[PDB]
């Protein structure tokens, strides 16, 4: 029993964290094979113009107490790739994957190439992440672990004026309509990740919390009219299919659980809590719920 | 900016997780140097758990009755001893991934990270606190026994908890790494119940200071309180008494925000009376109590 916000074990990623220094700027890098990946703003804009003026010895890369020698440098979108003379002996089996809003991942927050914390979070529908980051965190990465393969999905680049965070995939493409520049940028109006809330309601049922259940069902169209009114993301037939195993396990059809959510949105919790929470949690996907409620290991 | 429930990076602990098998029972062990630590109930059958005599059960065991697996490698047990509720299995190989470590016993209200494991393999990491009733509200299934709680300060891992059992309310009980249980619990299937749980007051105040540091001031008020008047109100909401030690501990946060501890206590009294009125504090609709004053400073300052 119990339901916690749980991150993947960070060990495979900790062995890849390095410190990258260029001039006065110091941030984090990801050392995989003989390449160190980091945000391109470490050179700071006309990034092609700034990068051409740099030589290999302008970048100081530190892996623990060992200095790595940079033998090449190139740019791919908003990520800087620093070729080093040594392949990382702790390189895990890995992939670079771009994730969709609503998908969750673990973030290994780092400062000066040293991991300080690990937390779980979701890519919001407005493409921001509600993280916990201070100056020097840039270059910290987001990942998922499937079997023994680490899928790197996020690299931290900046904090927006509302305190939320913006970054790229490991190919340097931003999530959301952001640019790596000191300029007026704002996150769009956020919405609730509906399929994730339903997954968390199934996790509550699995843990013995049933007060919110009711005899009612709904059509997918009637629920989506309600979701739009409460700034909830539309629920697709794909989402309904994805919730299938949880629906079969608890004996509560997905549209039956949707009628609980529709009543919770129009009436509130009425002093009650679900899994110790007074708000509807949306940072657990249907796969996270199955993985945690069945003890899948890495 | 931002405030998250944050666990320590688990790498140093992942390299210590092993699988321990004795008969039909399989649980997790912590391999440090040439010793594997695990709950002593691994020697029990489910028909022994009601009233086990661990000295009697252990004396009947030989080294080859314990199968220890570190990844795909079998470790050879060359000795076995019991220390309180923990079994110590001497092995013929020192763990090359042994980090700098300490065994520390923690007090209620203290937080730590849990590396949840099954069959010696880590599956997840989460942050939690020792409750005032000595239980932990974890996320554990059968086979998680032997999973450990830790903190990392500098490069030293301080092991503070080893999971042993789930109580009937779904909460968990365990020991420090010397085998001494937290709370009035015993490693037996006898009827045991956790005492009434209470809110960790010093932790809620620390989290209200974190909210102020992140620009949230809606809950502040022009009032102050005596320490005694605060405790008389707080007790009525099942909140732990706040001691002068707690007031002293909140001193740095009080100096940093410019809000005296007894001034923040009056905000907490008001919040308990009014509720949140549709508002949130640090994205939460409830008062959070699993961040200590030390966690708040570490996360907000480095
Ligand atoms: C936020 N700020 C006023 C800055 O000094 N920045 C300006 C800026 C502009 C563009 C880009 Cl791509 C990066 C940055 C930097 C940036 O966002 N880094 C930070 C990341 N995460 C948490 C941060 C908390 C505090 C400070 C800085 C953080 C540095
Ligand atoms: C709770 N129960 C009736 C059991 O199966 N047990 C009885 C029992 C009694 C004493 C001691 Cl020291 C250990 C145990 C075992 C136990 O608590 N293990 C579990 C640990 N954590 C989460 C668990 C979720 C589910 C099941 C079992 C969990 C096994
Ligand atoms: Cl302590």
């Amino acid at each position: 029993s119990g339901f916690r916000k749980m991150a993947f074990p960070s060990g495979k990623v900790e062995g890849c964290m390095v410190q990258v220094t260029c001039g006065t700027t110091t941030l984090n890098g990801l050392w995989l094979d003989d390449v160190v990946y980091c945000p391109r703003h470490v050179i700071c804009p006309n990034y092609e113009d700034l990068l051409i003026r740099k030589s290999n010895h302008n970048f100081l890369v530190q892996a623990g107490n060992v200095q790595l020698r940079v033998i090449g440098h190139s740019m791919q979108n908003c990520v800087l790739k620093l070729k080093v003379d040594t392949a990382n002996p702790k390189t895990p089996k890995y992939k670079f994957v771009r994730i969709q809003p609503g998908q969750t991942f673990s973030v290994l927050a780092c400062y000066n190439g040293s991991p300080s914390g690990v937390y779980q979070c979701a890519m919001r529908p407005n493409f921001t992440i509600k993280g916990s980051f201070l100056n020097g965190s840039c270059g910290s990465v987001g990942f998922n672990i499937d079997y023994d393969c680490v899928s790197f999905c996020y690299m931290h680049h900046m904090e927006l004026p509302t305190g939320v965070h913006a970054g790229t995939d490991l190919e340097g493409n931003f999530y959301g309509p952001f640019v790596d520049r000191q300029t007026a940028q704002a996150a769009g109006t956020d919405t609730t990740i509906t399929v994730n809330v339903l997954a968390w309601l199934y996790a509550a049922v699995i843990n013995g919390d049933r007060w919110f259940l009711n005899r009612f069902t709904t059509t997918l169209n009637d629920f989506n009219l309600v979701a739009m009114k409460y700034n909830y993301e539309p629920l697709t037939q794909d989402h309904v299919d994805i919730l299938g195993p949880l629906s079969a396990q608890t004996g509560i059809a997905v549209l039956d659980m949707c009628a609980s959510l529709k009543e919770l949105l129009q009436n509130g919790m009425n002093g009650r809590t679900i899994l110790g929470s007074a708000l509807l949690e949306d940072e657990f996907t249907p796969f996270d719920v199955v993985r945690q409620c069945s003890g899948v290991t890495f």
